[PDB]
């Protein structure tokens, strides 16, 4: 690099005077209450880099934060520690084609849990976060968020999410991905967010949705989730991909596997074992075409064909193949979770239909409910609902006391789970 900075005054001068290709190098020590507004004028071919002289030796404390506010900017080697915020996000991608790497955020917590803020928020396009580490977030708001508008093709890979203390508070996901598909849209668009080759260890947070997809065309690929409460969840949206992940529950209370609402998903080559709950949950969708009883309270949304959206998208047309669910404390595959056979305020009665659920390996602690399919209520007002059959076969259920230890069932593309040595920051803690 080529611009040395020792204090906040010098840093803002360097940000304003750096030209494309420059590097801004921060001196080691503690940087208290520095709001970094990184808006240097870089180029696609010559990015501008803000980084520590020595990775990990620069500690941003107090109310410190970082905002990427112009394209082609790189930030490397920072540590956020001994500090907190009152709102917003510790790190924010407000532009396009920026990169954060080799950065850690460590117990960067406020005093009240109710003082909410993200740790990383995406609000722009084609951004990259990799080899970063996150430990100890204990307040409201997802650790990583993706914003609803103009924030597509962001990628988070080779990061490390560790010891996110458990409190059952919805809104403490590790990842929450908004974007097109939030309102259950089925067009070509989406968030196109990639969560890839990350390691999660005791990343409890809310202990419900570790990853919460609420948009379309996202990729959850090759992550390792160790002993973490909650599951990987497609909550809203369509055409999401959940592939080649490893969920080692280590019998953590509250852990479970994969859960989906919506259509067109590809859930392939996942290895789930020793979770407390279900391996795979296909949740029942909500009927919205008309009110089945006088009690229906629709979720309103302007701009839709009916003026409303379902609480949960019908699970149809998906691919649920070549997964392994071993030693699970709940059902192996739950076809039709959260069924309401007595429609009232909600009409969550659409059983999954036309999905391919084949070539899976399953064992359960109870030795029952390897595959559990909800059967329709006999309620007369649901009598004429007929669901396209799922394609079910070539699933192999093992004796849980005698586990496995060509088109074979179970994970056909076998990779290796991630060690903490290959993810997160290269420097220590």
């Amino acid at each position: 690099g080529n611009i040395q900075v020792k204090n906040a005054s010098e840093l803002n001068k360097a940000i304003g005077s750096a030209v494309a290709g420059d590097a801004i190098l921060m001196q080691p020590g503690e940087w208290k209450d520095v709001k970094i507004l990184f808006n240097s004028k870089a180029s696609k071919a010559k990015p501008i880099t803000l980084k520590a002289d020595q990775a990990g030796k620069v500690m941003l404390s107090g109310e410190s934060s970082l905002s990427f506010d112009a394209p082609y900017l790189v930030v490397e080697g920072l540590l956020f520690k001994d500090g907190s915020l009152k709102k917003g996000s510790v790190i924010q991608f407000n532009s396009d084609y920026c990169k954060l790497e080799n950065t850690a955020i460590v117990d960067f917590n406020p005093s009240q849990k109710s003082t909410g803020y993200y740790w990383v928020l995406f609000r722009g396009n084609n951004n990259l976060m990799q080899y970063c580490s996150f430990k100890g977030k204990n307040n409201m708001q997802p650790l990583v968020g993706n914003d609803q508008d103009n924030s597509r093709y962001n990628t988070v890979q080779y990061c490390y999410f560790k010891d996110i203390p458990y409190t059952p508070d919805n809104g403490r996901e590790i990842f929450r991905i908004w974007g097109y598909g939030r309102s259950e849209e089925t067009g070509d668009d989406g968030a196109f967010f990639t969560i890839k080759n990350n390691l999660f260890e005791r990343a409890h947070g809310e202990g419900m949705e570790i990853i919460s997809l609420k948009s379309n065309r996202n990729k959850v690929i090759g992550n390792t989730v160790i002993s973490t409460k909650g599951g990987i969840v497609g909550r809203s949206g369509n055409f999401n991909t959940i592939e080649e992940n490893f969920i080692f529950g280590e019998n953590e209370k509250g852990s479970y596997g994969i859960r989906l609402a919506g259509q067109g998903h590809h859930v392939v080559n996942n290895y789930v074992r020793d979770v407390d709950g279900d391996g795979l949950i296909l949740i029942c969708g909500e009927y919205i075409e008309k009110a089945l009883t006088d009690k229906y309270e629709p979720i309103l949304r302007a701009g839709t064909p009916l003026g409303r959206v379902p609480r949960y998208g019908h699970v149809k047309d998906g691919l649920y193949v070549n997964n392994t669910f071993l030693n699970v404390g709940g059902a192996g595959i739950n076809i039709g979770g959260s069924y309401n056979g007595n429609p009232g305020a909600d009409q969550r009665m659409l059983l999954p239909e036309n999905n391919t659920i084949t070539h899976n390996i399953i064992s359960t602690k109870s030795g029952k409910n390897a595959i559990q399919a909800t059967s329709p209520s006999q309620n007369p007002i649901l009598a004429n609902f007929k669901f396209k059959s799922n394609i079910l076969g070539s699933n192999l259920v093992y004796d849980n006391g005698a586990e496995p230890d060509t088109s074979k069932p179970g994970v056909r593309i076998k990779n290796k789970p991630l060690s903490s040595k290959e993810v997160g920051v290269k420097w220590s803690i």
